[PDB]
């Protein structure tokens, strides 16, 4: 919704914890109602992980999909959404899960 949430799903309060593993397809789900909308991926502080589109692939209905995940991916992730004169965020905390790298 335009004036309401981009967002289908968003955080609480506390960044979504993702058990992620290094060089696996890491989906940050932070889809749009409508793709015209279009999600800018930051991190902290202000990082930009620009959408390539070969290996980050922004699936607009379904998460910024990281064919392999790396480095690059392992932190406070944030996507961010100006719509209606304000600015919508939500935050994935990338967790190094505890099986291997």
């Amino acid at each position: 919704s335009d004036t309401g949430r981009p967002f289908v799903e968003m955080y609480s309060e506390i960044p979504e914890i993702i058990h992620m593993t290094e060089g696996r397809e890491l989906v940050i789900p932070c889809r749009v109602t409508s793709p015209n909308i279009t999600v800018t991926l930051k991190k902290f502080p202000l990082d930009t992980l620009i959408p390539d589109g070969k290996r980050i692939i922004w699936d607009s209905r379904k998460g910024f999909i990281i064919s392999n995940a790396t480095y690059k991916e392992i932190g406070l992730l944030t996507c961010e959404a100006t719509v209606n004169g304000h600015l919508y965020k939500t935050n994935y905390l990338t967790h190094r899960q505890t099986n291997t790298i």
